[PDB]
């Protein structure tokens, strides 16, 4: 009942968090050894190399919450013309976000705190409502906001991104690319009374270069040409399935034979559409129905845990070296400490940095929960 992007939000305010008193942490670290440095009445207790490092990671871990506020996973939908990638985002989005058929563009889908429907363009903040301007308009992205509390997807800040047809435009595939690089999950929409084509996969195979360890799936969409004939059906699913193991598992190599069943797949959106949009019967249909939703959890389960790692990972590694450095220089000047009645001058410096020691400690461990938590595994 509960939702595999649970998480990924999870995991976000997990993180910003840390990083809130992380740089709390080092905030307060900073001015310590800012005050000691500069103090007069000490030779060399606190090097100015001491302070400008500790300037330097406070500098910037500004920064990293800020990032990891604006924070988002992404799935892309390819195909020809319509193989449906219209509906298939319709789908799983419960509503008529966006238009059937078309032009040129990519078109993001994201989730706000308003309440009604939303378009902006690139190079301005000026904002024109849903399908007002929709027909209207080396890249270009326009991006299609639609509200918080219609669907679980864009509360747990999931966005769609739909791509104009491989069909009808080359320009090369790279203005392709750099659209793409943000993405997470990439989705081939097939068009299943017809074959998997080579223009098609011309993409995936950039993409494979492009970037390692893509997770791809497959849709073969509108599964209701082939329907009312049982195994006519099936015959028609396995060299279906031939097309894509063949893909995924041989050409791509994306990862193995078996769990390249949890890739592909045969449903079609305008069923599961309208079944979706009836929330105020073709024989099978509760059969291509479920087929679409676990398609739904095996994505969620897939873009989930992925999207974490790949832009976590080393935000929290960095932070351990990070707080690593600062352990170093807690221990530095502490140790210059004890080497008068400013006796307990560093007996006023003593402890501080040994509370700054245990201000680390804090938040090792903490990072250490973090990764068990959420990068499985240790």
């Amino acid at each position: 009942p509960v939702s595999p992007l649970k998480h990924f939000v999870l995991a976000k305010k997990a993180i910003t968090a840390i990083f809130d008193q992380l740089l709390e942490f080092v905030t307060e670290g900073s001015h310590f050894v800012e005050a000691t440095y500069k103090n007069p009445e000490l030779d060399r207790i606190a090097t100015e190399d001491d302070l400008v490092e500790m300037q330097g990671y406070k500098d910037k871990l500004s920064i990293i919450g800020e990032v990891l506020s604006r924070r988002h996973m992404k799935v892309a939908f390819f195909g020809r013309t319509s193989s449906g990638k219209s509906s298939v985002i319709n789908a799983m989005l419960w509503d008529k976000v966006l238009p059937s058929g078309i032009t040129n563009c990519f078109l993001s889908v994201e989730g706000t705190d308003g309440d009604k429907a939303y378009l902006m363009t690139e190079g301005s903040d000026e904002k024109k409502s849903v399908k007002t301007v929709n027909q209207l308009a080396a890249g270009c992205l326009v991006r299609v906001f639609w509200p918080k509390a219609k669907c679980a997807l864009l509360r747990d800040d999931l966005v769609l991104v739909d791509s104009p047809g491989t069909d009808v435009t080359t320009e090369l595939d790279s203005w392709i690319d750099k659209f793409c690089l943000d993405a997470d999950v990439f989705v081939l929409v097939a068009n299943s009374e017809s074959t998997l084509m080579n223009t098609e996969k011309h993409f995936f195979h950039k993409v494979n270069e492009r970037l390692s360890k893509p997770n791809i799936f497959i849709l073969n969409n509108r599964w209701d040409a082939s329907a009312s004939e049982p195994e006519y059906m099936e015959d028609v699913r396995r060299q279906h399935m031939e097309r894509c193991l063949h893909f995924l598992v041989e050409e791509l190599k994306v990862v193995n034979a078996l769990e390249a069943q949890n890739r592909i797949f045969f449903v079609s959106a305008k069923e599961v559409l309208s079944a979706r949009k009836q929330k105020a019967l073709a024989e099978g249909f509760h059969a291509r129905l479920q087929e679409f939703q676990n398609f739904e959890q095996i994505f969620e389960e897939c873009i989930s845990q992925s999207a974490v790692k790949t832009k976590f990972e080393q935000h929290t590694i960095r932070a351990k070296q990070i707080l690593a450095t600062v352990k170093n220089i807690m221990d530095s000047v502490n140790l210059a400490a004890e080497d008068p009645k400013e006796i307990d001058q560093l007996e006023k410096i003593q402890n501080n940095s040994k509370l700054l020691r245990n201000k680390a400690v804090q938040l090792e461990n903490e990072l250490e929960n973090f990764t068990k938590q959420f990068l499985p595994s240790s």
